[PDB]
DNA sequence: CCGACAGCGCATCAGC
DNA sequence: GCTGATGCGCG
DNA sequence: GTCGG
């Protein structure tokens, strides 16, 4: 974190468009930025070096000029004081609270955890569930909790079916020594891109890990994703872990190549490869990788039996998870 | 300039 | 009930 | 806010 001071400002830059300003190209502009810088392997002496790199134009130099010189930016100081601003960002940070409905809440004045609190009523059932686990969905994961966790999905999914496959994707697959919260592409080869043979694939395998008090809550479910809560057994006399964000994902088997590149992530490596990829005339999601027609219509999927295929399509030289780290 | 900026699942709502 | 738009979330 | 053409 050669340049921590830096990326840090336009992270909270890029928070301030996305919660308060809703503009969201500037929000990804900022955080494009901030990626490009964070791996830069320099520690930055001006505004014109860090205009060099990509994703970095004008008006972001001058403002790592300004930073630079007195350690802080005058736009922020000023969005920090602002009431209405800082309530805002505040509100986002309530899984299930967005700009719009951030927004919302402090016009009718609600702006504080203890307005959040008294007013449960105002809240649909993901907002209430990220309300009551506000503080702990704020903690970071110890891999070795992660590695915990990763044993118990493994085994419970292994004891429902023991054709299904689970894998831990998101920054743990990435190798980082902490991570956010767990993320899951789940396989079973009675559901492909042709058929699904089998009906509750996902709510069998959810059901399970409810069963053994694994998974607490659930902020969404559908036929293939699951999005909830889940929380590490502790032992007599020791304190409770805190409450984890799970999410599951269950694609088609055919399809796992392009799943686990997308659930691997990082978000910002999978936007800079998906542009990539239109650029190269081919598009990606987590299902498929497809040629663009003259009309820059979606062909049909092109056979992938690797991610490195994926990689090979587009002309880029593959890279491990760990290096996806943007 | 000025168009493009990745892609998609689930929840909720409006309108029919 | 459905469809389409929008909010929010995930990487 | 930045970039490519
Ligand atoms: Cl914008
Ligand atoms: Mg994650
Ligand atoms: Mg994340
Ligand atoms: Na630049
Ligand atoms: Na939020
Ligand atoms: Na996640």
């Amino acid at each position: 974190t050669l340049n921590g001071g830096i990326t840090d400002m336009l992270t909270e830059l890029a928070n301030f468009e996305k919660n308060v300003s809703q503009a969201i190209h500037k929000y990804n502009a900022y955080r494009k930025a901030a990626s490009v810088i964070a791996k830069y392997p320099h520690k930055i002496k001006s505004g014109a070096e860090a205009k060099k790199l990509p994703g970095v134009g004008t008006k972001i130099a001058e403002k790592i000029d300004e930073f630079l010189a007195t350690g802080k930016l005058r736009k922020l100081e000023k969005i920090r004081q602002d009431d209405t601003s800082s309530s805002i960002n505040f509100l986002t940070r309530v899984s299930g609270i967005g700009p719009s409905a951030a927004r919302k809440f402090v016009d009718e004045g609600i702006k504080t955890l203890e307005d959040l609190r008294k007013n449960e009523d105002k809240l649909n059932h993901h907002q209430r569930i990220g309300l009551k686990y506000f503080g702990d969905f704020e903690k970071r994961i110890p891999r070795e909790e992660m590695l915990q966790m990763q044993d118990i999905v493994l085994n419970e999914v292994k004891k429902v079916d023991s054709e299904y496959i689970a894998t831990v994707c998101g920054s743990f697959r990435r190798g980082a020594e902490s991570s956010g919260d767990m993320d899951v592409l789940l396989t079973h080869p009675s559901f492909t891109s042709e058929s699904t043979k089998q009906p509750k694939l996902l709510h069998q395998v959810v059901e399970q890990l409810q069963k053994v008090h694994f998974i607490t809550d659930t902020l969404s479910k559908g036929e293939t994703k699951f999005m909830g809560v889940c929380q590490l057994p502790s032992k007599n006399d020791e304190k409770e872990y805190p409450h984890r964000r799970i999410d599951i994902r269950l694609i088609p088997k055919d399809q796992y190549y392009c799943g686990v590149l997308y659930f691997t992530g990082s978000d910002i490596f999978n936007k800079n490869m998906r542009a990539h990829a239109l650029e190269k005339g081919f598009t990606i999601n987590e299902y498929t990788i497809r040629p663009l027609g003259v009309t820059g219509v979606a062909g049909e999927p092109l056979p992938v039996d690797s991610e490195k295929d994926i990689f090979d399509y587009i002309q880029w030289k593959y890279r491990e998870p760990k290096d996806r780290s943007e």
